[PDB]
């Protein structure tokens, strides 16, 4: 399908032809210089690589304020969570409107070069209360005030390089590639799947499911940059993916890492899902219960409601020209072995076979056997004592 916007803005094959020049500049003694954040090293790298079509830079405060009220850029395109460029206040002092800032990557790659259309304190409350449900607890909010610069620079950029990556090569295909991959597969349906997870059996039954049904081939897109505080770690979680998607039926999936730093904002961060993933080429998404749900607070109270997500992104959907697919869990049915969706199971004489998160966690611990009904041996072995 077409980027959102209609056109991919892989600002690295748009400066192409300029990377000298711009490398040159951007290791100029006079130039301005910003050395990125962590979550501004992911947010950049889906900006230069059209990951987050429209966007050809940071939010200036015009399109920003869009964006926390209305959900939307000033020119009306949906767009949910706001990237901007968070900077501290003595920084800020120095910058203009069209002031040129080389931003790097840990403090000695060049990885674009910024020129500023604005610079502004944004009022965080607001931010905080309209665009992540305003509870102090949600992991966005305790970023946004403990740790993102109280100044926004908004700017165009123009790309160097993409930041440099030293685990998995190749892995992290950029939109263009994934587009191109899917066209070179004459793949024009394809559906999404969402995870910073591990994946077990029954995620490799419901995204084939979902495929199947729709008419497409599956795409499992993990996140791997910044994700929830206590996942399981990256390199484990990669060796299962590259695992799992061998026990997948011929050729109907394709696996790839999206280097996203989610904000874990549920519905609106499932609608910045639903765009990305479209960017990626992806024609169907999977929505899950609590989509990028942070999960309860110290109150148990929810962040959001398990439905908010699928519920906003099917609002979205004709806007957004992706379809959405309801997550549907599957489970182990020993009377008749076969995996079935737990909806198709009624409150009736069904019974089924499962292991908690809870139970899964403490028997890897021990050392505890894991049933192959549940998730491969292969898989297990990946997760075993990790
Ligand atoms: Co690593």
């Amino acid at each position: 399908p077409a980027p959102h916007g209609g056109i991919l803005q892989d600002l690295i094959a748009r400066d192409a032809l300029k990377k000298n020049e711009l490398l040159s500049e951007a290791q100029s003694s006079d130039i301005l210089v910003w050395n990125l954040t962590p979550r501004q090293l992911c947010d950049i790298e889906l900006i230069l690589n059209g990951g987050f079509s429209p966007l050809t830079g940071f939010l200036n405060e015009n399109d920003y304020s869009s964006v926390v009220t209305d959900s939307r850029l000033a020119d009306g395109t949906l767009w949910t969570i706001p990237i901007t460029l968070d900077v501290d206040e003595a920084f800020a002092n120095q910058i203009k409107p069209d002031t040129r800032i080389a931003l790097f990557q840990d403090d000695e790659i060049p990885i674009a070069i910024l020129t500023v259309q604005d610079v502004y304190k944004p009022n965080k409350t607001i931010e905080a209360e309209k665009v992540f449900r305003g509870d102090p607890e949600h992991p966005a909010i305790s970023y946004l005030f403990n740790v993102a610069g109280d100044y926004y620079v908004g700017g165009s950029l123009e790309a160097i390089q993409l930041p440099q990556h030293y685990d998995y090569p190749g892995l992290r295909k950029t939109p263009a590639q994934l587009r191109l991959e899917f066209q070179s597969r004459q793949w024009d349906r394809v559906v999404a799947f969402q995870t910073r997870n591990p994946m077990h059996r029954a995620h490799r039954e419901l995204t084939v499911r979902a495929a199947r049904e729709a008419n497409a081939k599956v795409l499992i897109h993990p996140v791997v940059g910044l994700t929830k505080p206590g996942d399981i770690d990256h390199h484990t979680r990669v060796r299962v993916y590259q695992e799992i998607i061998k026990r997948y039926p011929n050729g109907i999936a394709f696996l790839s890492l999206l280097p996203l730093a989610m904000r874990m904002s549920g519905d609106r961060e499932a609608v910045w899902h639903a765009i990305i993933r479209k960017n990626y080429g992806a024609s169907h998404f999977i929505v899950g219960r609590d989509h990028a749900g942070p999960g309860k607070n110290s109150k148990g109270v929810d962040f959001y409601g398990p439905y908010d997500a699928q519920e906003l992104v099917e609002s979205y959907k004709h806007e957004l020209d992706i379809e959405v697919v309801p997550f549907r869990m599957v489970t182990y049915l020993p009377d008749e072995d076969r995996y079935a969706p737990i909806d198709q199971i009624d409150t009736t004489k069904t019974r089924t076979l499962n292991i908690s998160g809870t139970e899964l966690r403490r028997r890897l611990r021990v050392g505890g056997e894991i049933p192959e009904w549940f998730s491969y041996p292969e898989v297990v072995k990946i997760l075993r004592e990790s």
